[PDB]
């Protein structure tokens, strides 16, 4: 019934180091997904590739074109998706990776009715390579998939409790914002997602939720009970 | 007329770090490749993925199946290949990436006859995804691609000048069996046997000394160790 899209930056998979994949961190995440699946919540997941490679970072040397740097990023998300698939299935869950870039040998291609059939049979669906367009941020791609599958909400999983007024690291006086309007997110200096993603979520009336997942049982509490610790853009 | 396969470990492209892609290193390699192309040497490149993911490391703990780890590693090689291509195209080299695993939108598949065709036209071919099979090594993949394209030799580009006994001497020439028997490792056993069976010489040399590669291929000089 309740269908959600959980979005992670690649860094979520890395832990204390900025690079790679921390196996312990991965298992932890998968167990938070498992609690959703056990409570009959349908879970789509998108993951960025920032733990492996970045668009404005590999291009700044002066020899990697903008599009090729993105294609490197897209391949990275597929690497992360396979890892996540494995962590999910290690703990007994059924999962499919639906990639926007065709790699038949490693995962299924994204097809609208296939992703839905999987979700309706209770499989976790991980969307690899966003939507295949290089120009889009992870946030935009996740919001797109979230609309495409008719999700009830999109969860942006971060390392921080929710949406704040200033960066919690750069300010002691940083105050968490519990509920925000789409426009409050657009005009204000504070950042949630990029402008395209927020505007996409606004027009299609998709609620955005920003929460920590380091907290055991929080995700379930957020999705099923509208409880736990989170921020909501509505 | 001379044809060559050059093998890089993923770790090689990471530079002064264990992880990632060093753009100064890729530039350096592109220049060396350029000197081969401009001297009419046909160049195939096989690139590793260890700077990003290795399947063995990935399977520790038993969360990721060894097989899925190896595919993750094979994808990482395509990422390196793509960055390698951009470094080459940047200095005006015509290149093609071919992957043992089909990634339709980003590069062409490995096709025996096309690879050769690209090389006849003076293009650099970068082979990603190794053999396309898990459980095999970059060394094996490189040796395979080398024999497939009809290489005059395979060059294992490493950080060291040649083959040594420790990380107290350097070893100039080696038999295939000497490489299969001894504690000194050049590549893994399956790559060496593949090379032996097909009479394919193996050069081990340093990637960082300028003009060296050109001298090994064109003149059989410069600094290097040889398994034959
Ligand atoms: O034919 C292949 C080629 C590579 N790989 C995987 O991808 C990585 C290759 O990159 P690496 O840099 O490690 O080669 P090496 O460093 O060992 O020379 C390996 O760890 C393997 O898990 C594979 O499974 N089959």
């Amino acid at each position: 019934n309740k269908r959600v899209l959980v979005k992670f930056s690649g860094e979520a998979l890395a832990g204390d180091n900025q690079f790679g994949i921390d196996i312990h961190v991965l298992d932890h995440i998968a167990k938070e997904i498992k609690s959703l699946v056990e409570n009959d919540i349908e879970v789509g997941i998108v993951i960025g590739g920032g733990n492996i490679i970045r668009g404005v970072s590999a291009a700044q040397g002066g020899i990697i074109r903008r599009t090729s740097g993105d294609y490197m990023g897209m391949l990275a998300t597929v690497i992360n998706a396979v890892a996540m698939q494995e962590a999910l299935e290690h703990i007994g869950l059924d999962t499919r990776v639906q990639s926007a870039i065709e790699i038949k040998e490693i995962c299924e291609s994204y097809i609208y009715r296939k992703a839905i059939r999987h979700l309706e049979k209770g499989r976790v669906v991980i969307f690899g390579a966003g939507t295949g367009n290089p120009f889009f941020t992870t946030d935009t791609a996740a919001t797109l998939r979230a609309i495409e599958i008719g999700s009830d909400l999109i969860i942006k999983a971060t390392k921080v409790d929710g949406i704040y007024d200033k960066d919690p690291n750069k300010f002691k006086d940083a105050k968490k914002l519990d509920t925000l309007s789409y426009n409050d997110a657009l005009i204000g200096d504070i950042e949630v997602m990029d402008d395209t993603a927020i505007s996409l979520a606004k027009d299609n009336k998709l609620p955005i939720v920003v929460c920590n997942m380091f907290k055991k049982g929080n995700l379930l509490q957020v999705i099923k009970h509208q409880q736990g610790v989170f921020s909501m853009v509505k």
